[PDB]
């Protein structure tokens, strides 16, 4: 009931009691484990006060004023507003606390050592998609900070009825376009081929190339979404060159500096923020391994093996592995030489072990998804591979949510 997690590289053990505060369900049962299932499984007023109370209790606990006068009054105050409105509004302080802890609780995030350094942009006074575009542009410019990337989150108005939803239809604020081809293949990013087509459906004029930044599709107050182009001076990009292979430039690769997830749902005190784009900085492997070498993404192991002079006939020549490493030395070196913040998977996973230590000490645990924390290359030479991790669902949290075009009642 007060479980132990072991590290099998250092023999360090830590005791988790934080999982006791866990509320939501994981997908696993006593007889089945779903730890590798990617996305395992209107809100009313009865359900809403426990969530408000549970959240307010931990917020007031956090400012070292649990159960004080200000707490019990805000408790009463929010209850009265859940009577009056069948919902309620967060204080600016509560919104920042909730957002920061939604990140802190993100068990799939290897970057949470930074969780308390999050810039929260309150966009709950937004009303149109144009306002969203403007808030998002300010977010992009801020979080980029000329390459000295700064983590940030912009929080659009909370869901009310359900048919009035603020949504960023993009899965990330900055993604490259994906166009299928007349010969059945794909240019750009195959992940975004549907979304690239939805933008064309809503009128986007596509410069059908590779690294064509997509336009924002922003839905405000449940209205049909509208297209907006992020001013290209706001989209910082890193040309990928290798520090050894001067044929790397001829590959002609580049990636954007700002990883900014825009399709998830922020839950705070039972309130649901359907549009809450949030950004940090990249870990090299996200670009160099997944974005570039996933079979259904850019799929570049092909050419990088070629220009390196590698035996590609035999599977066991590990030509794939060898070209994969050069690609990630190149992503890293390109970002570093440009002063664009990036972290390598060794430094990032070392910090997460350190972060885990701090969480178990001053918090009693750290929910963690091994399947997602372990980097997608060189897993066992990073320390998180050898670290047992308990996964559980704390709130405030970031949740997945349906793609908007599957759910939206158009017009
Ligand atoms: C500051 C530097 C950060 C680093 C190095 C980092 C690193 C990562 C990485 C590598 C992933 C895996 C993404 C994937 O494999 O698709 C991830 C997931 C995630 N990150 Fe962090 N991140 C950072 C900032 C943030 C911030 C600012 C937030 C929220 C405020 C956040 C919340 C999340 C969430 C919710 C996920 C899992 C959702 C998903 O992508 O499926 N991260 N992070
Ligand atoms: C399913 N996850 C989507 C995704 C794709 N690319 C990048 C990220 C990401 C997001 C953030 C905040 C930081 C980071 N270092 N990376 C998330
Ligand atoms: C099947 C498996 O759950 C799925 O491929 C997961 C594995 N671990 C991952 N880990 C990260 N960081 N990102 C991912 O997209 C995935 N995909
Ligand atoms: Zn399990």
């Amino acid at each position: 009931r007060f479980l132990k997690v072991k590290n099998w590289e250092t023999d360090v053990v830590l005791t988790d009691t934080l999982h006791l505060k866990s509320t939501l369900e994981t997908g696993c049962t006593e007889h089945i484990c779903m730890g590798s299932i990617m996305l395992p499984s209107v809100a009313t007023k009865d359900q809403l006060f426990p969530l408000a109370k549970e959240f307010l209790d931990q917020y007031y606990s956090s400012i070292k004023r649990f159960g004080s006068k200000a707490h019990m009054d805000r408790l009463e105050e929010v209850n009265k507003e859940i009577e009056s409105t069948s919902t309620y509004q967060l204080k600016d302080t509560e919104l920042i606390y909730g957002a920061k802890h939604a990140w802190r609780n993100a068990s799939r995030c290897v970057g949470r050592i930074q969780w308390s350094k999050l810039q929260v942009f309150d966009a709950r006074d937004c009303t149109t998609a144009h306002g969203m575009f403007n808030y998002i542009c300010n977010h992009v410019k801020y979080a980029t900070n000329k390459g000295n990337l700064r983590s940030a989150i912009t929080i659009f108005p909370q869901r009310t009825d359900g048919k009035h939803d603020f949504r960023v239809w993009n899965s990330q604020l900055i993604r490259y376009a994906g166009y299928k081809q007349p010969d059945g293949s794909t240019l750009g990013d195959p992940a975004n081929v549907q979304f690239t087509e939805i933008c064309i459906q809503q009128g986007w004029k596509a410069p059908r190339g590779r690294f064509d930044v997509l336009p924002l599709l922003l839905q405000a107050n449940g209205n049909d979404p509208e297209l907006f182009q992020i001013p290209p001076e706001l989209v910082l990009e890193v040309p990928i060159r290798h520090p050894k292979f001067d044929w790397f430039k001829d590959l002609g690769l580049k990636w954007y500096g700002l990883p900014a997830v825009s399709n998830m749902l922020l839950e705070i005190g039972g309130l649901e923020f359907s549009a809450c784009p949030f950004s940090g900085w990249y870990m090299g492997t996200e670009i160099g391994v997944r974005d570039y070498c996933d079979n259904s993404r850019y799929n570049i192991l092909e050419e990088v093996a070629k220009k390196m002079d590698l035996d590609m006939r035999k599977t066991s020549s590990l030509w794939k592995d060898q070209a994969l490493v050069e690609i990630n030395i190149a992503v890293l070196y390109s970002f570093q030489s440009d002063k664009v913040t990036i972290v390598d998977h060794h430094s990032a996973t070392e910090s997460f072990i350190k972060h885990m230590e701090n969480e178990y000490r001053c918090r009693g645990g750290c929910p963690a998804d091994w399947v997602w924390i372990v980097p997608p290359m060189s897993g066992s030479i990073t320390p998180v591979f050898h670290q047992e991790m308990l996964n559980y669902r704390l709130t405030p949290s970031f949740e997945y949510q349906p793609d908007p075009w599957n759910t939206h009642v158009w017009k």
